[PDB]
Order: structure tokens, then C-alpha cells, then sequence
């Protein structure tokens, strides 16, 4: 009531990831998105410098489904996600979505997707990133599937030191 919950299907897929900026996120649970397809891209044209390489994003595909985790935060960290999120600058808008885990609850959540973005493969890094997440939130062995053999694309030039360390252990 006090607090929000935030379903995340990306890179805050990683409890060390999402603790960056959001080091009081509590997990509440994973769950499963409908109809939704997961995908990569540049968000008007650009592309990351922070990831070098296509950042997620979901769009409304029957049959498909996308994966993630809802997390807990308090609502003083609204603003913050949402700035987090590059909504101000058009880079992802605000979306309400209706989850739910594998027992068949269903769950409210705020979420972010671009609505105006050119598909494009994620940096080696960024996948690594997400499926270190999907494992150890332990998202659905299948799903981690269709994570793992995402083809990212040929970047292996320096990156985000904080990030560096996290891909390493």
C-alpha cells in the first residue's frame, strides 16, 4: 500500500543488478507475462552506451510469454525507477501489467517498455546479465532456455566497471 511492486524482465532480472541504483528492493516473486514477447533494440535509433547493445523491451504477441521477477519497493522510489528507466526522455513508457506466478496468482505490477525502437541483438555482456538473473531467481529452466541461446552481438571492448566485476564471480 505504502510500497509498489515492479515486475522487471531485463537486466534487473539480477538481484546485485538492480541493487545498483535500488539496494532496498525486496524480491516478492517470479512470475509469468502473457501474450507478451520479449525482444531487443535501440530505443529511437540509438544505441546504449552503457550496454553496447540492444536493450529489452516487450510488445503484445498471442501465444508468446515473458518471464521476470516482481520486485518490492517502497513508493518513494517511483520517480527514481522511472527516471531509472529513461521514461523522460522517451526511452521506455510506464506500463501496468497483470502477472502471475506459477501457482496461478495473479499480481499488478508496473513495468516499462519502448514504443518506438529498431530490434537489435544485446551486447555478450547484458545477455550474460539477465541469465545470471533468470538462473538465480530461479525463473523457469525453459524460459532460462530461451535466454540462453539468444545470439548477442560482437562487442568485447571495455565496459561498465561495477558490471565487469558482477559478470566475473
Amino acid at each position: 500500500e505504502e510500497s509498489f511492486l515492479y515486475f522487471a524482465y531485463g537486466s534487473n532480472l539480477l538481484t546485485e543488478r538492480i541493487h545498483l541504483r535500488n539496494p532496498s528492493a525486496a524480491f516478492f516473486c517470479v512470475a509469468r507475462l502473457q501474450d507478451f514477447k520479449l525482444d531487443f533494440g535501440n530505443s529511437q535509433g540509438k544505441t546504449s552506451q552503457t550496454w553496447h547493445g540492444g536493450i529489452a523491451t516487450i510488445f503484445q504477441s498471442p501465444g508468446d510469454e515473458v518471464w521476470g521477477v516482481v520486485w518490492k519497493m517502497n513508493k518513494s522510489n517511483l520517480n527514481s525507477l522511472d527516471e531509472q528507466e529513461g521514461v523522460k526522455s522517451g526511452m521506455y513508457v510506464v506500463i501496468e501489467v497483470k502477472v502471475a506466478t506459477q501457482e496461478g496468482k495473479e499480481i499488478t505490477c508496473r513495468s516499462y517498455l519502448m514504443t518506438n525502437y529498431e530490434s537489435a541483438p544485446p551486447s555478450p555482456q547484458y545477455k550474460k546479465i539477465i541469465c545470471m538473473g533468470a538462473k538465480e531467481n530461479g525463473l523457469p529452466l525453459e524460459y532460462q532456455e530461451k535466454l540462453k541461446a539468444i545470439e548477442p552481438n560482437d562487442y568485447t571492448g571495455k565496459v561498465s566497471e561495477e558490471i565487469e566485476d558482477i559478470i566475473k564471480k
